[PDB]
C-alpha cells in the first residue's frame, strides 16, 4: 500500500484550526494509514492568528504523539521573518553581514517603520519588517506580527520577545527546513495512480534560473537573500518551472492565499491567515482535501 502524505496549509496562529484539522485527519484516514503517514506543514506558524505559541507547541508535541509519523516544518516567510528577529538566522555564508540586506528596500523603511529598538544593527531585514511599526488594518507590522508577540505575552515590537519565547520553540524555528524533496510519491491521476518525486515549498520555484542551483540554495538556507521568492514570491513562482514540468514532479506550496489544483501543482492555503477562512490540508494518494470546518467520522 502506498503511503499516506498530508500536506498542510498555512497556519498562522489558529489554534483550534488546527486542532479541528488534525481531528478530521484521524477520520479521513484510517488508523494504520495516519500512524505511518508523512506529513508536511508548508509554513506560516505565525503572525495574523491569535495564538502562535499554542501553534507550536502543538508542532512540537507531534513525534512524541504519533512515533510512526514523519514530521516536516517548511519555513514560511513569516516563520523566516519571526526567526530573523530572535537573531536565530545563521551568518550569511558568503561572508556578508545580515545588515546588508536592507539595502534592496531602504526606501521602504519610513512606511513600513522597522524595528529600531535593541539587537536591530545584527538582523536580517525580516525581521526588521516583521518586528515594525506601519504606518496606517495591519496587526502591528506589515507582516501583521502584533498577534504573535501578544501569544507570547508581550507588546508588539518588544526586545523582550526574545526572552519570552521558550527555547523549544526557538530550536523548532532552528529546525525549520526551507524546501522538502521526496524521490516517491503516490497521487491519483485521471489516468491513474503515478509514483513521482515531490519538492514541498513555502511559496513556490523560480523560472530562468537552473531549479538544482535553487534547490541548493534552499538545502543551504542562504540568508544573504533580502527577500527570498521561494517563500516570499507571487505570480513568479506560481508556476511549476520548465525543467520540471514533465508530470514527473509533484511541487506542493501553501502562502499564495489559495486551494489550487492543477495537475502536479498543488498549492494548498485555502485560509491565508484570514479567521474566518477554513484551513485545508490535501491527503495523497487520493488528493481529498480535508478542513478544519469539517465533521468526521469513521
Ligand atoms: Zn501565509
Ligand atoms: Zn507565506
Amino acid at each position: 500500500k502506498p503511503r499516506t502524505v498530508i500536506c498542510v496549509g498555512d497556519i498562522h496562529g489558529y489554534i483550534s484550526k488546527l486542532n479541528n484539522l488534525w481531528l478530521n485527519l484521524q477520520s479521513a484516514i484510517d488508523p494504520s494509514d495516519f500512524s505511518s503517514a508523512l506529513v508536511i506543514f508548508l509554513g506560516d506558524y505565525c503572525d495574523r492568528g491569535p495564538e502562535t505559541r499554542k501553534v507550536i507547541d502543538f508542532l512540537i508535541s507531534l513525534p512524541e504523539k504519533h512515533p510512526d509519523q514523519t514530521h516536516v516544518f517548511l519555513a514560511g516567510n513569516h516563520d523566516f521573518a519571526f526567526s530573523g528577529f530572535l537573531g536565530l538566522l545563521p551568518r550569511p555564508s558568503d561572508g556578508s553581514d545580515l545588515k546588508d540586506t536592507w539595502k534592496e528596500y531602504s526606501k521602504s523603511e519610513e512606511t513600513e517603520g522597522w524595528y529600531t529598538g535593541e539587537g536591530f544593527e545584527d538582523m536580517h531585514l525580516q525581521g526588521r519588517r516583521w518586528a515594525g511599526k506601519i504606518k496606517a488594518a495591519y496587526k502591528g507590522s506589515i507582516y501583521d506580527a502584533g498577534s504573535t508577540f501578544e501569544s507570547y505575552g508581550v507588546p508588539h515590537g518588544s526586545s523582550d520577545l526574545m526572552k519570552a519565547v521558550p527555547e523549544s520553540h526557538k530550536k523548532f524555528l532552528t529546525n525549520m527546513v526551507w524546501v522538502h524533496e521526496e524521490d516517491d510519491v503516490c497521487i491519483e491521476t485521471e489516468e491513474g495512480l503515478k509514483h513521482c518525486k515531490l519538492i514541498a515549498v513555502h511559496a513556490g520555484l523560480e523560472k530562468g534560473n537552473n531549479v538544482e542551483e535553487q534547490l541548493k540554495l534552499l538545502r543551504a538556507k542562504d540568508t544573504s537573500i533580502s527577500k527570498i521568492q521561494h517563500l516570499s514570491g507571487r505570480k513568479n513562482v506560481w508556476d511549476i518551472p520548465q525543467e520540471l514540468d514533465d508530470k514527473h514532479t509533484v511541487v506542493v506550496s501553501g502562502h499564495h492565499g489559495k486551494l489550487h489544483i492543477d495537475g502536479m501543482r498543488l498549492i494548498i492555503d485555502e485560509g491565508g491567515g484570514f479567521p474566518d477562512k477554513p484551513v485545508a490540508a490535501i491527503v495523497l494518494p487520493s488528493k481529498k482535501i480535508i478542513r478544519d470546518t469539517d465533521n468526521l467520522s469513521s
